[PDB]
């Protein structure tokens, strides 16, 4: 009966952002164990501390409370090891199992939270301020989750060429082809027609050396797969009375600090006003969250994911990643007096008419 | 000695947004005279009322006060006519001259305000919060000015095919070629080399009917010219040891509600982190404001102007305009309790680490 106490304790610390290189220079799981014992609790606490401070209207929903209880359990699940001592080749395996169990306990957090979004929509309505607060909270909540899962996957995978989930020689174009192949398969099964792929690389400094980077391939895959699914759906549906089916074109450009991936489709495009709503959790909920969450994966390592189409023609989706492992530093949301006032939105009659 | 009184009076009214169609359905300058007598004062007052409420540090600078005094004079310049009666074919020409004089009195507002930005930079420094407030204020101030100048140009031009500054049959591609030709001329004189132009139209609903729209051609020209100047400079400089000089490609797409213009160059591109700073008034000041202000012209009629490049390859600049004159409604900034708290930025340690 001390959960509120632990949260208040660890909620005083700030999560420690790690860089893609520090992750790579990994080497004693003892070193990791002692680190994760304090970091995971700090991260769980910060996200939990922010949740506890949102409207009781949102707190009281089975959804929020359900996951809120998962975190509480996960926090307690790791406490056990605070007084434990490594050296004991079984004290640290008790941990690896403890993590693999925590990870699975949280596997359905996205759908579960999405359910609360739908509950909110029908219970209180879908207005800008509601959208804003949810957007603000879900972006942070989810990003936070991504960072926690990263640490866990790094530990579990490392202590069962690649260092955990990180590929130091990630061939971007290869991940591009993979996500395409998978989307194509689905596209063919549902529409029995699918556009082709064209890839072009632009290695600025080294004209034809294949483009490689240090990155988490499964994160990149998730982003590309989501974008390919949308570009295919739109290309196919917008040419349902055309016989020609333009291909989806991808350019992978590597500059001094940016590694950019552009995906261009001729799927008809979308009006500027609807684009703004494609990344909204609330407006994109019914009666998925591929886009808003894919973006969080981009931002997690200081990158981004942006969209811009031409209604009547097509859409460009660009994923911006940092080219250097040095610049790829975890982007973590933290609980401060700063994050507190973003929930004090009392909007009613704006500054523009 | 009543300037403060007038401002407080008219500052109680909200400016009245007009649509591109109402501007087109114009027809008695008497009707205009009586309208502008109240609207101009209301608009001058709202922008003046917001200025008076910014740090005295900014208020006391010769720049701000200098323009602040221009508005005061312009406000008083129009008061005269409040009790005047039309019918008198000379009572309303006293007005047209009164406007043509007010317009010229304000011709150098941009450079003058820019001077205050530089003053600020060296006097107090260039930090995020300073940038934010200036950005917030200058965007509104300038937009406000654009709307005032619009009314004035509409009146003066109408009462000396086109209705004032509005072309009901604006051929976009033609304005594209014009701004290109002019930028090319300058580009040739300075670099003695200039890229070519390729234009492609995508009239979704009508495959090959030339793309026309109702718009203010000189506004569109200003935006395109700025973009062409940047795309030329970058293309030329990035290929200074190449002999090939890729062309600048423009696509004009017309959809059900959007009329989009994309300008693609292969000028090397810019790192994502510097893009964010290209639209900043503060960071783009030394020791011009083409971009940030071009964007305001786009937004003025509910459109937008966005940038996205690929470091190491090139940049796409897109101008989004509303396709329907019905949707082209003046976007006006207004003074409310809402606009007040955007200047209460007390940032110090954010929500992210
Ligand atoms: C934060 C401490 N670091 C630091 C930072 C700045 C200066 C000096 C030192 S560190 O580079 O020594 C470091 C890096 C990765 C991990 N851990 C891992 O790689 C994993 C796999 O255990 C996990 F899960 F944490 F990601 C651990 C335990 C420590
Ligand atoms: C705002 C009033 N309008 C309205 C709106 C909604 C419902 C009913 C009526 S209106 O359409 O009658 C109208 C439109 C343009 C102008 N003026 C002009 O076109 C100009 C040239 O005088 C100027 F400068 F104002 F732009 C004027 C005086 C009035």
């Amino acid at each position: 009966g001390s959960a509120p106490k632990y949260i208040e304790h660890f909620s005083k610390f700030s999560p420690s952002p790690l860089s893609m290189k520090q992750f790579l220079d990994f080497a004693c799981e003892k070193t990791s164990f002692t680190f994760l014992r304090q970091e995971l609790p700090v991260r769980l606490a910060n996200i939990m501390k922010e949740i506890n401070l949102l409207p009781d209207r949102v707190l009281s929903t089975p959804s929020v409370q359900l996951v809120q209880s998962w975190y509480v359990q996960s926090l307690l699940d790791i406490m056990e090891f605070l007084d434990k001592d490594p050296e004991d080749h079984r004290t640290l395996s008790q941990f690896t199992d403890a993590l693999v169990t925590i990870r699975n306990r949280h596997n359905d957090v996205v759908p579960t939270m999405a359910q609360g979004v739908l509950e909110y929509k029908d219970t209180y309505g879908d207005d800008p301020v509601s959208n804003q607060n949810i957007q603000y909270f879900l972006d942070r909540f989810y990003l936070s989750r991504i960072s926690i899962r990263m640490l866990i996957n790094q530990h579990t995978l490392i202590f069962d060429k690649h260092i955990g989930s990180i590929d130091p020689n990630c061939n971007v174009s290869e991940v591009v082809k993979d996500a395409y192949d998978m989307a194509k398969l689905l596209c063919d099964k549902y529409y029995m027609a699918s556009p082709d792929l064209e890839i072009q690389e632009i290695n600025a400094a080294n004209s034809k050396q294949p483009i490689h980077m240090v990155y988490v391939p499964s994160h990149l895959y998730h982003m590309l797969f989501e974008l390919f699914k949308n570009a295919m759906r739109a290309t196919v549906e917008s040419h349902e009375s055309s016989l020609i089916l333009p291909p989806i074109k991808v350019m992978v450009a590597l500059g001094e600090e940016d590694l950019s991936i552009k995906m261009s489709d001729r799927g008809g495009g979308v009006p500027l006003r609807k684009i703004e709503r494609l990344f909204s959790y609330m407006y994109s909920t019914a009666p998925g969250y591929g886009l808003p969450i894919s973006r969080l994966y981009a931002k997690y390592f200081q990158g981004d994911l942006q969209l811009f189409s031409m209604e009547g023609f097509g859409t460009d989706a660009v994923i911006y990643l940092k080219a250097l492992s040095t610049d790829s530093v975890e982007r973590l949301p933290v609980y401060n007096k700063s994050a507190w006032r973003h929930y004090q939105t009392i909007q009613e009659a704006g500054d523009w008419c």
